[PDB]
Order: C-alpha cells, then structure tokens, then sequence
C-alpha cells in the first residue's frame, strides 16, 4: 500500500504498519500524513536525526525488538518531533536511556534492555510523562548491574501516573516519587524492607505491586533467590497508611507467614488482593485481615501449600464471611484431600460470589451438594484434582494465567461446572445429584470409558455445552446423551480409544436425536468404521469437525457404504475434513457432501487432484480450504463452476501455473491464498476480473519467483490496486535471476 | 550403480533393484549377468518381446504395481526367457491371464487384477507351477464378474502345491484339483456348501482356508454379504475325511453355531485352528470338538461374542483340558465381566500353554492369583479391558494382526504381564500380589495418576522392562520405582499431565538409584521445570529419549540451572533431543552434554546455526542427526572438529552451499544425508577425500539442481564411485535449466 509499509487511514488518524519486514533502516518513503509508525521487529541498528526528517505529524513510534537478531540511538535523534507522545523502545539491547528525548512525550517504554542507569539528564526534563516502563532490565541469571537511580530523578515528573521498575535489582523503593503516581510496579526488585517513609506521600496510588520481594522459591520455574533463610518480606505496620485509594495490591511471593490486618486499616476501597505463593495456610484458617476487606472483589490465595503436606480438609476462617463484596476466590494449590459441606460454610452467604476456583489441589472427594447452598455461583472450577467416581511475557501477569477459567462460548450459556483433568472414569447413577442447574459442563480428560446410554446426565438435563474431549468413551448405545434435549455444542474430540478398534461397536446414531444440536466436534477420533448406520444425520447441525479421522478408509474405492456419510446433515454450513490422509475423493463422495455448505476444509491431506467441476453442485460455497495437499493444477474455468466463492486457500501445494483467465468474472473472490507453492511467475491477466473484483487479500510469499524485467504487469497491477493487502510482501522472494536470488520484489 | 537400476551381486546371484523409479518402459540397459529383476512400482504400461531381449539368465521378474497411477502384455512376451521361474504381476489391472507364458515357471502371482477368466489356454501348460496366486480379483463392492474356472484347468498342474483363490466370487470349490496340493486358500469366495466330493482326493493337504464363506457381518469393517438369514456355512460331515495331513484350518467368519467333532476324526496332526468371528459361545462351553485335537498348538476363538450380551463369567468346557499340546489360546472378543479362578480350571494342567490372550473383553475384575496355578504361562495378555484398581494387505492375515502380542525387547526378559489400556488409575498396596515372577510389565494407558513411592511394585520386584507410557504419573517422591533394583528399561513416554503444570512438584532424582538402568524414555512429556535437582544422573544409562520436551525453556539464556542437565549421565551413548522447539543451543549447554556420546539427535527443532567447532569435545561421536531444522551453512573445516563421525543427517534444512573441502580427510564418514535442502549444485572437490573414504551412502533428492553442462565432476564422480548408494536418484531433479526443469540427472 505504501512500500515497504502498509497504511491504514483508520480513521481520524493514519497508521503505517511497517512491522516484521526485515528493514535495515527507517524507510525514507513514509508519507508525512502518518501519525503512528510501527517499525517493530525489523533489523534496524541505527536511529539518527535523518531517520524521521520527515514525518512531523508522528505522535507514536514503535521500535520494539530491533535489531531482532542493540539499537544505537543518537543524542536528540527524536528531538525535533514536536508531536511525538508515545515511544516504544523495548528489547533493543539499549545500554542507556537515549539522550535528548523530546519534552512532548507522554509514554516511554524501555522494557527488556540493558539500562542500569536512570539519570536526571535522561528523564528529568520529560515533564509530560504519564507512563514510564523500565521493567525487565536485570533479573534471574542475566549478567547485569544493580539499578542506579539518581536521587530525585522522578520528582520533577509531576504528571507521572504509572511507573514500572519490576525485574530490576533495586534493593530499596526509590525516594522522591511524585505524588501524581497512580500505579507503582516494584515486583522482583530485591527489596527486603518496606519502611514507613517509602509510600507516605502517595495518596493518589491505586495499584501497588511488591510481588516477588523475598520470594517463595521452592519449585520455582525461574532462577529464584530468597531473602536469607527464606524469610518474609518486612513491611512496616504503617507502610500503607496514606494509600487510601488503593484498589490493587499484589503481595504474591513475598514469603508472608503473617498478614498485618492493620495494613488495611485505611484502605477500604481495596478491590483485588493477590497473595499467591506465600505461606498463609495459618492465616487462611484464622485470618484477622479478612475482617478489613469490605469492598474486596477478587482474592487470590493460590499456591500457599506446605510442601509435603496433604491435609484431609481445607481450613477456612469464619472471617471469610466478612468478604461481602467478594466475586471471585482463587484457592488453587492449597492441597487437601476432601471438601465437605461444612468446610465452606463461611462462603455460603456471600451475596455476589460467582466464581470458586479449586484447581490443582489433588482433591479426592467432594460433597457436591454444598455448591447449591451458595447464593449464586456461576463458575465452579474443579479442574485438575483427583476426583473419582462417586520466556515470560513482560506485559502479562507473572504469577498466574489471565485467560478465562471457562471458555466464553460455554460459560455464555449459564452456570458452569468444570470437572476436567480428574479421574471420573465412569459416571455412576448419582454422580450429578444435588447440583445447580448446570448449562456448561467440562468433563474433558477424565479417561472416561462409559457406555453413555441416555440416563447419565438426567439430574442436570439442561446442559447446552458439553465438553467430553480427551476421554475414551465407548459408543455402544444409540441413546447416548439423548437426555440432554437442549444440547447445542458437543465436543467429542480425542476419544479415539475405541474408534481405533475394528471389532467393537461404534454407534453414532444418537446425533440425529437432538432438535437443537449446532456444533459437533469429532476431531482426532481415528474413525474408520461404524456399526449398522453408516450415515450421520441431523436437521439442526451447523458445524461438523471431522479432522483427524480416516475418510481415506471410509471412502475406499471398494466400499460404498459411506458414500453419503454427511449428506443427511441437511443444515450443515461448516465442514472440516482436514488430516484424514486423503489421496483422492471419489467424485460420488464429493457430490454427496451437503449442498447447504458454505465452508469446506480439506487441508493437510495428500490430494494430487481436485475436481473443480463439482463446485457447480455447491452454490452456497463461500470458503474452500485446500492448503497442505499435493495439488499441481488449477482450473482455467473457475467462474464456470462457482459464483459464490469468497475465500480460496491454496498454500503449501505444487502449483506452478496460474492460468491467465483464473480471475475471470469470479467477482465474489475476496481472499486468494497462493503462498508456498511452486510458482516461477504470475501473469497480469490471471487477476484482471472484467466484472467487479472483491479482491482485498492476495497471498504469495514462499514462491520461487523470477524477477526478469517484465515484471510482470504484476508489479504494475500491484500499484494499479494499492488496496489489495498482500501480507508478507517482503517474503515474496525473487529466486531469480541470480542478480536477485534472495531479493524481495520489487527493486528496479 | 547400473542406472537406472542399482545392483546387488549378493551373492551367488545378481539382483537389479529397479523399483519405484517412475520408469515408463523396461530399461534396455540391464546387465545380462542379472538373475532377478525388480521393476515394481513404476509407470510401465507395456511388455513386449523386446522388453527382455536380453537377460537370458533372468529367473525372477517382479512387475507388481505397474502402472502405479493396466499393464498391457503381449502374447508370448516372456516366452523366450528359458530360465524364468518366478513372475509377479500383482495389481496391474490385468483383464486376463497373459497368453504364451513360459513353461519354465514355478511361481506366478496375479493377485489384485481384473481376471475373471481362468482358462486351460492360459495356464494348463504351465506344468511346472508350484505356487499360483489369483486372490483379490473380485470382492467387496468392486465392479467385477464371477470367476469362470474352466473345468479341469488345474488338473494338469500335477506339481501344484499352493493355490490361492481367495477374494473372488466362485460359489463352488473348483473340481479336478491336483492331488499335489498342499495349501488351498478359498477365503471369501461366496461358497455356501462344502460337499463330500470337494476335497476327497487331496490327501497331501496341510492348509485349508475356508474363512469368510457365509460370513458373520455384524460390525464388519468391510462390505459384507452374509448367506441368507446369516446362516452358517454348510460343511458335509465327511468333507474332511481324506485330509489326514491337515495342519492349518481356517474357518473364521463362517457363521458357525455348531462344530461337528467328526470333522476332526481323521485329522490328528492339526496344529492351528482359527474359529474367530463365528457364533460359538455355546460350543466353547460344551465343546465335543475339543476332545479331538491332541496335537493342536494354537486355537483362536476370538470375536464370538453375542451382540448386546455382557455375561458375568466366561464359560469354558472341561474338554479344554484335552488340548494337551496347546501353546496359545486366543479368546479376544468373547465379552464378559469377571474372570474367576474356577472359570479357567480346565486350562491349568495344560503343560505347554505359554500364552493366554484375553484382550478386548471389557473385563472388569480378575482374580489375578489364578495365573500362578497354570503350569508355565509366559505371556499373560489382558490389554484393552475395563480392569480398575483392586486397504487390506493381500499378503497378511485378514482376521487378526500377526505382530507379537508383547514387544520382543520386553518379552525377552521373561514372563510378561500386559495390563495396558485399562483403568488402573492407581496401584493399591495389594494390586500385584500372588503373581508369577513378572519380568516384563505393560501398564501403558491406564490413566495412572499415582505418586510412585518405592513400594508399589514390591510383590513383583524383578521387573526388568516396565512400560508406563501414556499415563499421568505424579512425580512427587524421589524413591519412585526404586524397589525394582534390576530395572533395565523404563518407558515414561506421554506422561505430560503433571509436567506441564509449573506449580506442582516434578522429582526425577530416582533415576540415579538404579544400578543397571540402560534405556529411559522421557519422550513427549513437555518437561520444562524440575524440583530441587536440575540434573539427571546415572552411572549405567545408555540411552535417553528426551524428544518432545521443552529444552528451549530449560536452556533459556537467563537461566543457568539446567546447563549441565545430562552431564551426569556418565555412561550415555545415545541421546535424542528432537522436537524440543530449540532455536539455538547455548554453547555451554552443548559442551556439557556427556562426552561418552556416540549418537546425538537434534532433529525437528528450529536451529538456524550449529556450532561445528564444539564437535572437538565429542571424540566418540558417530552419528549426528540435524534433520528438519533451519540451517543455512556448513563448516568448511569438518575434519578439524571430528575424526569419528560416520553418519551425518542434514535433510530438510536450508543449505545452499556445500564447501569444496567438506570431505577433506573425514574418512570415518559412511553416510551423508543432504536431501531436501536448497542446493543449486554440488562441486566435485566437496567429496574427493584425499585419505580413504568410507562413503557408501549419499542422499541428495529434493534439491533444486542445475544441469548445466559441467555437470559436475559430480556425474563423473558418481561413475568414479559406482558403489556409493545414492537412493532416490530419480528424485534428484534438475530444476534447471528450463530444458530440464523437471528432469532427473543425468541425460546428455
Ligand atoms: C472442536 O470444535 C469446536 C468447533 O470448531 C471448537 O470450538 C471452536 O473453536 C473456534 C476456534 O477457536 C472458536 O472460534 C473462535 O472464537 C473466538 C471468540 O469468539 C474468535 O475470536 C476467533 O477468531 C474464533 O472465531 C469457536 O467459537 C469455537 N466454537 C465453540 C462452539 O466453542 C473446539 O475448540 C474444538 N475442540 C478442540 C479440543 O479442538
Ligand atoms: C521409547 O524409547 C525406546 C528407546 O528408543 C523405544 O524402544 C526402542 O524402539 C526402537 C525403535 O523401534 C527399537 O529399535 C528397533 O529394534 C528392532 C528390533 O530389534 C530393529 O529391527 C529396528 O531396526 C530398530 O533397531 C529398540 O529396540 C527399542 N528399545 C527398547 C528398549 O525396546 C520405545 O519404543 C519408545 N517408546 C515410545 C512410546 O515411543
Ligand atoms: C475443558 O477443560 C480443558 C482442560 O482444562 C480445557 O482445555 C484447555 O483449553 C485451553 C484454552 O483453549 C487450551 O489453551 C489448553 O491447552 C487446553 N488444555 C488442555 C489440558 O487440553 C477446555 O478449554 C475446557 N473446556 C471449556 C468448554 O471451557
Ligand atoms: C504396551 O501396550 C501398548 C498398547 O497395547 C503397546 O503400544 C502399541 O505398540 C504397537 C507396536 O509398537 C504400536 O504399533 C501401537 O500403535 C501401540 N498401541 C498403542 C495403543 O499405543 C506397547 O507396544 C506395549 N508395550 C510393550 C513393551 O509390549
Ligand atoms: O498427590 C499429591 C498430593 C499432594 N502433593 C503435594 O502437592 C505439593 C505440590 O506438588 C507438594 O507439597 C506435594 O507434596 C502432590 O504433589 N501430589
Ligand atoms: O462395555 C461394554 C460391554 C459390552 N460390550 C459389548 O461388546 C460387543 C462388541 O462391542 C457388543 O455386543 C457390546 O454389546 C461393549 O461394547 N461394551
Ligand atoms: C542532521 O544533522 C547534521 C549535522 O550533524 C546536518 O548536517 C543534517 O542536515 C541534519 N539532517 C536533518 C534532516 O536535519
Ligand atoms: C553508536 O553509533 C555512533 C554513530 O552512529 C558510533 O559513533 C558509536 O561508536 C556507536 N556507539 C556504540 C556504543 O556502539
Ligand atoms: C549514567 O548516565 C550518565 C548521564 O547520562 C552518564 O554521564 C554516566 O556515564 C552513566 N553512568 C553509568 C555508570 O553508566
Ligand atoms: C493527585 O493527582 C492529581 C492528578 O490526577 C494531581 O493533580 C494532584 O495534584 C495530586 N495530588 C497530590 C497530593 O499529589
Ligand atoms: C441403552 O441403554 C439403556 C439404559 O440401560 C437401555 O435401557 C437401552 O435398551 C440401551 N440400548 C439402546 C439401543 O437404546
Ligand atoms: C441451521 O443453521 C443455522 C446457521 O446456518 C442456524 O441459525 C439454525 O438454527 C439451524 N437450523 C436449525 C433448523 O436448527
Ligand atoms: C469430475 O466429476 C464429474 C462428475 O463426477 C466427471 O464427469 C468428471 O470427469 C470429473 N472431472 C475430472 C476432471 O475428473
Ligand atoms: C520381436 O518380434 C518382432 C516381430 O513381431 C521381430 O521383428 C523382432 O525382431 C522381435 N524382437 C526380438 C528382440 O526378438
Ligand atoms: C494392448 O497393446 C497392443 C499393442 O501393444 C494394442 O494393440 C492393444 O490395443 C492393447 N490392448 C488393450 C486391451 O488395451
Ligand atoms: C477367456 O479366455 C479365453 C481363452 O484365452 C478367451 O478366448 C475368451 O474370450 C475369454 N472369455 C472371457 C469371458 O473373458
Ligand atoms: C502327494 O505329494 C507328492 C509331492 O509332494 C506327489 O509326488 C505325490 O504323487 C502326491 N500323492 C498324491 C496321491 O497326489
Ligand atoms: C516416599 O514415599 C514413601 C512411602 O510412603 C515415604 O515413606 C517416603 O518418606 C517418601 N518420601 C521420600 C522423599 O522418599
Ligand atoms: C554402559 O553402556 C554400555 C553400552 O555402551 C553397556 O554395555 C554397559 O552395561 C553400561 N555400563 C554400565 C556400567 O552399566
Ligand atoms: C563455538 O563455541 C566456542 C566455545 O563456546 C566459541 O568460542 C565460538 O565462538 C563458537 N563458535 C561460533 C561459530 O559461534
């Protein structure tokens, strides 16, 4: 669109995406209309006053991860960009803060460099700075120096709201912090003592992160240095006195054995309290601090286990009943054998508690009926226990994953129960009695070997999304699951166990019984043989995932029984036939795929040939995905066979000719993917649709191009249609002639 | 060696391997010294009198699978090959038996063609034939005709010993069979009735296969047509009267409900009796026929279950106690809930019974102590049941797999117990009491989540090979397995369950405790973090499989703890580091790999660079395997860094230059693999070792070669060293110049 950069005029403003394009310099061709410039992930080793001459409306520049193999920045290189507000210089191996940065700046990131010198000369004049990131310059077993913070360097930054200094060796909270601060990150900074003076004047603070100071190092997944004797962090009883607005407090991995309730005396708006990786089993049981937390919404007490201990029960203070605003409680990694109804009484009147997380506790037994007696649990998270039948992203949390506990597609339906990664290897007749009205149920990876027979889920009959992936279900009864009459989504992925055995029964008849089944995933089941009924049928099903089965055997030329296997899926729009070892598809089998299809995937098979003519029988087909096969040839008469195709994905095949004509009157085609094929060239005509083109994406990288003078018309075409995104254009590489043998088009 | 063919002068005789070389004709360059010629798997569409002009010492020709896309053979094409004994013409889409075949023939195979016409004109003069294969010409839902066998066609073949007509539509045993027959195959031939006359004169017969006539079709994994009403095959009571020498009788899938004991009256040397896929639950219980089988060594009664039945116990006739020669009993697929000691009393005095196979019965409970009371069980096969804590190869068996029940590497150690693919999800304290002295134990795929602690295998303390693959073991105790003091082979593959979780313990210390541990497989465990001890140690271990773990994280530049992870494996010769997502290996980590290594695999990683200089620290290194990485460059000074390397595998990398010099003084190098790289050319010098070369294999296929006149010296070199196998030479393909763009070298 603006080589070597794209642009988006989106919408008030103008972004030049010049990312990951192995540039060796800032390109001088950037349009002076651009406001934001992304130069990240290139090979840039120098920035000078020449670099942005040039581009006086620039308000943001992202130089992260250059050269991605440090970056050498001249004094005052940016100094004449009057409008520059945001400057990202992460992971550039910088040995110092660049000198002569512009006073315009409001955001500066210097995360993941080699800076151990924070000087007034560097930053004290940047008086418009709001956010300053200096995290991850010295940590673990990196070779590096303690951070030298010149006294009062930050004091003149009277607009500073965010300061991040985590993952650096500091030893003390810096003094003379501006009272504008709202968020102060000091994790893993080797700070053993927090004095009364350290945060005294910071009355605007809403976040304080002191995690990983005096860390808990047992079983640490990184190089970990504890305080002497694995001692607790030492926090003066008044250290938080003035922090009246505090909303987030992270004390994870500070080796706490005791929580000074007084810490929260003046902090009545605290909403999120993170106490993972301490030694708090005692405090969880007794727990004065728990009376001081009236507005607390999220409490994380995960991984406080005593090593080698495996108590029968979890011991929860009555004082949990004081957590009236609590929405989510995380108690992973306490480690205990049995959860009884009594043990959680202090939680049962908390009006807003919607999520309980007891993952990873090695729990053997649960009194399931206790959950009903909560006021309004929405998410009951029991994944990764022992229940049986009745390297680091600097912009992420370091102590826990932040992905939803339950997939949003499943939780959307209603109350959720996650029993994955346990040992519920069959479901007895009372397994789900006394539960709430579960809508979303996860029994993935229970090595369940049951003959489901239409009774097993009768006590939670309203499940709508059921995840049964990674079990070993035995399909010997045609009434399986049929008691779930409102079932919409059924994941049977990775249940190959019994499908792989010819000699036992495989009954999938049950599929047809559901009036509202929409999405079925039969992936990675190794299905090659069925009992009695060879046809799948449903008046409702939208999407069928059949990848990683054996259609190569089901559609074997000497066997006619499966030739209409999917035809009875009369509503189907989406079908995934990937990874079925197919070398060809019998024409009759293809013509019996449902005519309702809008999306068909046959990627990662071994197809030599595709019968294009048969697309005439699929007038609703919008996406066809044939990536990763062995195809040599495309039809020259595509518009004779489809008027509907919008996306055609043909990467990783053996296509050496692209017929002039291919284009013709195709019109619906938005997205054509020809990357990773055997293409020496591309003719003009092969694109120039004499109707209207919807062409907006055309992929070509990984073809052995030839950059003889003509050209082709291709380059001319490219400019004739600057609005056709062609990603990875730098990866479209002349393999010839030899004056180009590793060059990107174009350059003459 | 003899383009386009190899040759082996091995040893009295001379084999020309011209297989799978996409030939379009029989090459006229075959040396008249050749005795056996393999032309299988090519694109040959014609055979004429010209084809073997030429080659008068030919005794064997294999033309199977031509053209592999039928084959058109002229009358008498082979007629002048006086010494021709064996002719394989399988899978050639032949519409008839070729005419004018030579009388010299002793073996003729015509399996998998379109022959429905067996005529005197075709074969009656082939009076030297011993073995005649005509199987698989008409079967399943192939479009084909009933087989017309001209009356008395076989009668003149008075040397015929083997006749195979299986998988053809016959309806009746052919009459006028020669009394020379020893083996008669008639499986799946649509023969409903066996009369007294059918085998009357066949006194030399030792094998008769009548399987799949009136088949059991429930749950059939192929198109199956039963006799009317699913009726039994009808075998006249005297049909086997004269078959006194019979050794093998296959009656699998003949819908038998009743076994006429009289069938075996005159057949006292029967050794193998196959009765799979019938309806014999009644006969197994009552069983007169069982008294008639004194020399029987293998009995197969698998898959006789009654559909939908799930009896509590298996019912075995007392008459099994008459099977005095029995060595192996196969009772898969009976389907029953519990095996009690009583139920197998009739087996317990059989002196030679070494294998009991009860796979695939969905058994829930076993009285394990019953096995001890057998005389000398060697293999106790219980795989694929429900036990819980206390398309078709025409040359293979069609009704069961013929691979060993136990891997020979494990069974070699002694008595074997296979409990794989059950639900023994923990091992209680008495689980293995009252067993024989087990040496080989398979607990693979029991979803076992146990903390092994050094007591669990105490009642079978002599296990030497333990297969624990595909479980979810929790390594929380450093004494795991240590009670097995003689343990030699330990397979922990596919136990990623708990390794993937950072926050729980992973203790592999136990490895060091074993005095005789030789082979350890830790593949596909996703190992990225260990507890307390970061080093693996053993004075004995020979082989460590560490593929599919996360060495990319273990050897992260900011973490020093795993930099000597394998160093303490002081005896190690073989190490597999494949599939660990490695982009580079820190030099220190490489130099700390044990100096004892003779074989190192680092294939299927993402390496851009390899430090060749560090091979100086591995003076015993014989094999180095770097396939499937991103390497661009080879060292020009290999002999400076190793004098030991014998095999170097470098396929699927990005190597475009092969330094002249690479060769130099390398001498130990037998096998060089450069296939699937980016090589435009290969210089002469790059090979011509001025010391002695051990070069015997050099792979090059899948490189973009250039076939400009010079040449190189390469082609000259090739002939200068005709004894260097270069497999897939036809796949070494000129990508240039354009007069060659898809040609194989060489051709000018
Ligand atoms: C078995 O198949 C189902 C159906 O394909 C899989 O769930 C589906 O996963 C896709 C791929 O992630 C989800 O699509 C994504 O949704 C997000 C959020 O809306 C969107 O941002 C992405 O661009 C993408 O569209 C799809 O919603 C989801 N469907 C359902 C019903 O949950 C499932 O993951 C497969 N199971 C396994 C074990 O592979
Ligand atoms: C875990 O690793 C072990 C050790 O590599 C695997 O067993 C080993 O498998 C190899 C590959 O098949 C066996 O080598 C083969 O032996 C046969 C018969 O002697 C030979 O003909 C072949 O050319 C080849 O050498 C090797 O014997 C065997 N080792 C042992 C101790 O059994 C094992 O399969 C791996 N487990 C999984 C689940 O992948
Ligand atoms: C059911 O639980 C399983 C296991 O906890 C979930 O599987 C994980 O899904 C996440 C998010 O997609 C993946 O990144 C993980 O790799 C999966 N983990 C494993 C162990 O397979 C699954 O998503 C849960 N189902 C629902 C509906 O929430
Ligand atoms: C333990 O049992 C497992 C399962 O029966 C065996 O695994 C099979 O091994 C065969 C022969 O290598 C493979 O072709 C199969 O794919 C494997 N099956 C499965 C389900 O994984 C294993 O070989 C047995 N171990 C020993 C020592 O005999
Ligand atoms: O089955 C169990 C039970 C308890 N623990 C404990 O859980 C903690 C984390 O692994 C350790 O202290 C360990 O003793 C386990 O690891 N596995
Ligand atoms: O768990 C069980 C028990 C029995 N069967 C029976 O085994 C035979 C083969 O699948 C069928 O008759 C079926 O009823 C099973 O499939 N699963
Ligand atoms: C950059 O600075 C040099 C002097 O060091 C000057 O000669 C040159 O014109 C400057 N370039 C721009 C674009 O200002
Ligand atoms: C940085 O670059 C300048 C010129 O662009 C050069 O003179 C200087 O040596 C470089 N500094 C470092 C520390 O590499
Ligand atoms: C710190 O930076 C200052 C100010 O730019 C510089 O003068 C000094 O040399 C630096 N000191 C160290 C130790 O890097
Ligand atoms: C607190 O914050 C605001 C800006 O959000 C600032 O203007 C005000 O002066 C601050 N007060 C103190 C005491 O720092
Ligand atoms: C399925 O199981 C139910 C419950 O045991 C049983 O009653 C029914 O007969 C079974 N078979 C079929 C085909 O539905
Ligand atoms: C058919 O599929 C569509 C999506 O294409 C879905 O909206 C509708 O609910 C399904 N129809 C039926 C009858 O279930
Ligand atoms: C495509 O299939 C049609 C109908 O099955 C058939 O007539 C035609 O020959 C096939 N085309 C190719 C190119 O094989
Ligand atoms: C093959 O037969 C033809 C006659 O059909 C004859 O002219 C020719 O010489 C023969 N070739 C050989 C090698 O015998
Ligand atoms: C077989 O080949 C001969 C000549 O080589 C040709 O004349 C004849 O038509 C072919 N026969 C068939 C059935 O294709
Ligand atoms: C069978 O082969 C004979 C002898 O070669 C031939 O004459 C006849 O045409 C063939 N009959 C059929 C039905 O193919
Ligand atoms: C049986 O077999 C031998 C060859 O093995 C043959 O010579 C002998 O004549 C045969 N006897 C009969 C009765 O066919
Ligand atoms: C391992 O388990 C055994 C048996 O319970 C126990 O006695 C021992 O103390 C455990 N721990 C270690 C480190 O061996
Ligand atoms: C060391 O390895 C070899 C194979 O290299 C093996 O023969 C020997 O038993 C092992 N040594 C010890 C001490 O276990
Ligand atoms: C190979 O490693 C050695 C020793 O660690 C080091 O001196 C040398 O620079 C490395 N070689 C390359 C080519 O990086």
């Amino acid at each position: 669109r603006s080589y070597p950069c794209d642009e988006k005029k989106q919408n008030d403003s103008v972004i030049a995406e010049c990312s990951n394009r192995r540039l060796q310099e800032v390109p001088q061709t950037v349009g002076k209309y651009v406001t934001e410039l992304d130069l990240s992930d290139n090979f840039i080793t120098h920035i000078t006053n020449e670099s942005f001459q040039g581009l006086q409306n620039l308000t943001k520049i992202n130089l992260n991860h250059n050269p991605n193999v440090g970056l050498n920045i001249t004094d005052g290189a940016f100094l004449n960009l009057k409008n520059l507000r945001e400057l990202l210089l992460e992971d550039n191996q910088l040995p110092q803060i660049p000198s002569g940065l512009p006073e315009s700046l409001t955001e500066l990131s210097l995360i993941q460099n080699n800076i151990y010198n924070i000087t007034k000369e560097g930053i004290s004049r940047l008086i418009n700075l709001k956010n300053l990131y200096l995290a991850w310059n010295c940590y673990f077993n990196k070779v590096c120096e303690k951070t030298n913070i010149e006294d009062g360097v930050f004091e003149t930054l009277t607009n500073l709201e965010l300061l991040s200094l985590s993952f650096n060796s500091l030893s003390h909270v810096p003094p003379k912090l501006p009272s504008s601060l709202r968020k102060l990150f000091l994790s893993n900074t080797q700070i053993k003592y927090i004095s009364e003076e350290d945060f005294k004047g910071l009355i605007n603070l809403t976040l304080l992160d002191l995690s990983g100071n005096c860390p808990r190092c047992f079983n640490a997944p990184f190089p970990c240095v504890p305080c002497d004797g694995g001692a607790s962090i030492n926090i003066d009883r008044f250290a938080f006195q003035n922090l009246t607005q505090l909303r987030y407090l992270n004390l994870s991995s500070t080796s706490l054995r005791k929580i000074n309730a007084a810490w929260f005396k003046n902090m009545p708006h605290l909403k999120v309290l993170d106490l993972e990786f301490n030694y708090l089993v005692g405090e969880i049981a007794s727990g004065a601090f728990l009376t001081m937390l009236p507005r607390l919404e999220i409490l994380d007490l995960s991984f406080n286990y005593i090593k080698g201990s495996y108590p029968q029960h979890i011991n929860i203070s009555r004082n949990f009943s004081k957590l009236l605003s609590l929405r989510a409680l995380h108690l992973r990694g306490y480690v205990f054998q049995e959860l009884r109804e009594d043990d959680f009484q202090p939680l049962m009147q908390l009006p807003n508690l919607s999520t309980i997380n007891l993952g990873i506790n090695f729990i053997k037994q649960i009194d399931f009926k206790l959950f009903q007696n909560f006021s309004n649990l929405e998410i009951i998270y029991l994944s990764e226990n022992r229940i049986s039948p009745l390297e680091f992203d600097p912009h992420s949390n370091f102590y826990h994953f932040t992905r939803p506990l339950i997939k949003p597609q499943c939780a959307a339906y209603g109350k959720a129960l996650d029993l994955s990664l346990n040992s519920i290897f069959f479901i007895g007749p009372n397994q789900f009695e006394n539960l709430p009205d579960i809508a979303c149920l996860n029994l993935s990876a229970n090595s369940n070997a049951q003959v489901l027979s239409g009774t097993e889920f009768s006590a939670i009959p309203h499940v709508k999304y059921l995840d049964l992936t990674n079990n070993r279900l035995d399909f010997d009864n045609a009434s399986a699951l049929t008691e779930l009459s409102d079932l919409e989504v059924l994941d049977l992925s990775y249940n190959s166990h019994y499908f792989r055995i010819a000699g036992v029964t495989h009954h999938l008849e049950f599929i047809q019984n559901f009036t509202n089944l929409k999405v079925l995933n039969l992936s990675h089941n190794n299905i090659y043989t069925l009992t009695d009924k060879y046809n799948l049928e449903s008046k409702s099903l939208v999407e069928l995932v059949f990848s990683g089965n054996r259609l190569d055997i089901l559609w074997n030329d000497d066997d006619n029984r499966y030739i209409s296997i999917f035809k009875g899926l009369k509503n189907l729009t989406r079908l995934d036939l990937s990874l079925n070892r197919l070398k060809h598809i019998p024409n009759e089998a293809f013509l019996n795929l449902p005519a309702s299809l809008t999306e068909l995937h046959i990627n990662d098979n071994m197809l030599k040939f595709f019968n294009w003519t048969l697309l005439q029988q699929f007038p609703r087909l919008e996406l066809l995905d044939l990536r990763g096969n062995k195809l040599l040839f495309l039809t020259d008469s595509l518009s004779d066979f489809t008027s509907s195709l919008r996306t055609l994905l043909l990467s990783h095949n053996r296509i050496s000719h692209l017929p002039s004509g291919f284009l013709s009157e195709v019109s619906s085609l938005k997205h054509l993917d020809l990357s990773s094929n055997l293409l020496k060239t591309i003719n003009k005509s092969a694109l120039e649709t004499k109707t209207t083109t919807k062409l907006s994406m055309l992929e070509l990288h990984g073809n052995p191009f030839e950059c003889t003078c003509d050209i082709g018309d291709f380059r001319r075409w490219m400019d004739e249609h600057l609005n056709v995104k062609i990603p990875r254009l730098v990866d479209v590489i002349c393999a010839s002639p030899g004056d180009q043998r590793g060059k990107s088009i174009v350059s003459l």
